[PDB]
C-alpha cells in the first residue's frame, strides 16, 4: 500500500496472508474455512496465515492452516485478468474471535463515491521498493466506471471497478494482490491489477465480488 496508514494489530480481522515460505498475496476469510483471493495468487502449497500484524513476527493471535482445496474461477483469463478471482478452502476450521473474523459478502453491488477500506502487506513505494511487516491500511473511493474506462482503455471489462485517486500518490502495490476491498461492512473488491503503483490517472483495479456471490456460495455448498 502506497500512501497509506499502519491499521494497526488485528484492527482489519478478515484480513489474511497467503504464504509460501514467505508472504505472497493477501487474502480475505468469508467464512471459518474458505478464504478468496485472487485467481493470478495460484500457487500449490498455500498456507494461510490468519490474526496477523506483523508477517515477520509471531506476536500471540496467530492461525496458520494449511489449504486444503484451491478453485481458480472456471473462467480466469491471465491475459487480461478477466474474473481474477479464487477460493481456498482450509484443511481446518479456523477458531473465530474479536481478532479473527470472516467478512460479510454482499448482497448488492457498490456504487461510485463509496468510500472503502483496502488493506495489505505489499509495496509501500510507487518509486523503487520497501516492504512493511505490519499491515497497512488505505480509504479510497470507488470511482466511476467512466473515468476507470478513460483511465484503461479497452481494458476495463464489466467484472472490474477502479478504486482510488486520478491525482495518484494513494494506491495498492505489489503484494497487496488478492486482499480486500471493504465497504460499508461487505467485502466489494479483490486487489487484482494496475499500470504501476499510485501513478497519475492511473487508480488501482479491482475484482468486482458482487458479480461472484452466486458462484461463491454454490461452490462453498459443494466442496
Ligand atoms: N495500481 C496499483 C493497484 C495496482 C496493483 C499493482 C500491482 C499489484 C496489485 C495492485
Ligand atoms: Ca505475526
Amino acid at each position: 500500500i502506497v500512501g497509506g496508514y499502519t491499521c494497526g494489530a488485528n484492527t482489519v480481522p478478515y484480513q489474511v496472508s497467503l504464504n509460501s515460505g514467505y508472504h505472497f498475496c493477501g487474502g480475505s476469510l468469508i467464512n471459518s474455512q474458505w478464504v478468496v483471493s485472487a485467481a493470478h495468487c495460484y500457487k500449490s502449497g498455500i498456507q494461510v496465515r490468519l490474526g496477523e500484524d506483523n508477517i515477520n513476527v509471531v506476536e500471540g493471535n496467530e492461525q496458520f492452516i494449511s489449504a486444503s482445496k484451491s478453485i481458480v474461477h472456471p473462467s480466469y483469463n491471465s491475459n487480461t485478468l478477466n474474473n481474477d478471482i479464487m477460493l481456498i478452502k482450509l484443511k481446518s476450521a479456523a477458531s473465530l474471535n474479536s481478532r479473527v473474523a470472516s467478512i460479510s459478502l454482499p448482497t448488492s453491488c457498490a456504487s461510485a463515491g463509496t468510500q472503502c477500506l483496502i488493506s495489505g502487506w505489499g509495496n509501500t513505494k510507487s518509486s523503487g521498493t520497501s516492504y512493511p511487516d505490519v499491515l497497512k491500511c488505505l480509504k479510497a473511493p470507488i470511482l466511476s466506471d467512466s473515468s476507470c474506462k478513460s483511465a484503461y482503455p479497452g481494458q476495463i471489462t464489466s467484472n472490474m471497478f477502479c478504486a482510488g485517486y486520478l491525482e495518484g500518490g494513494k494506491d495498492s502495490c505489489q503484494g497487496d494482490s488478492g486482499g480486500p476491498v471493504v465497504c460499508s461492512g461487505k467485502l466489494q473488491g479483490i486487489v487484482s491489477w494496475g499500470s504501476g503503483c499510485a501513478q497519475k490517472n492511473k487508480p488501482g483495479v479491482y475484482t468486482k465480488v458482487c458479480n461472484y456471490v452466486s458462484w461463491i456460495k454454490q461452490t462453498i455448498a459443494s466442496n
